[PDB]
């Protein structure tokens, strides 16, 4: 079992994947995020956050309304199941949540929440 992938998001708005594979026999999953380029955090910052595909919208829209300083994240916000903090050039996190977390049918995304960010910089995370 492949309980884990690195990603990157770079300085022009793009991650290396737009599709995670999370098997299903995984008890947890990690995601590690890293930013090559350099250009910092306040104006090419990225994260790596995970919702249903219904809740995208919402999560980025409620996301930018709470600012940098909150990592462009609603704080608590319940839509979001797992997600990393935000990062600057040469800077990284990782996240680990637990694969119980996802159901079987419901359809889910990950994207970054930076303001403007996540019409690209987005894509599908699914079970096998
Ligand atoms: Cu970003």
């Amino acid at each position: 079992a492949e309980c884990s992938v690195d990603i990157q998001g770079n300085d022009q708005m793009q991650f290396n994947t737009n599709a995670i594979t999370v098997d299903r026999s995984c008890k947890q999953f990690t995601v590690n995020l890293s930013h090559p380029g350099n250009l910092p955090k306040n104006v090419m910052g990225h994260n790596w956050v995970l919702s249903t595909a219904a809740d995208m919208q919402g999560v980025v829209t409620d996301g930018m309304a709470s600012g940098l300083d909150k990592d462009y994240l609603k704080p608590d916000d319940s839509r979001v199941i797992a997600h990393t903090k935000l990062i600057g050039s040469g800077e990284k996190d990782s996240v680990t949540f637990d694969v119980s977390k996802l159901k079987e049918g419901e359809q889910y995304m990950f994207f970054c929440t930076f303001p403007g960010h996540s019409a690209l910089m987005k894509g599908t995370l699914t079970l096998k």
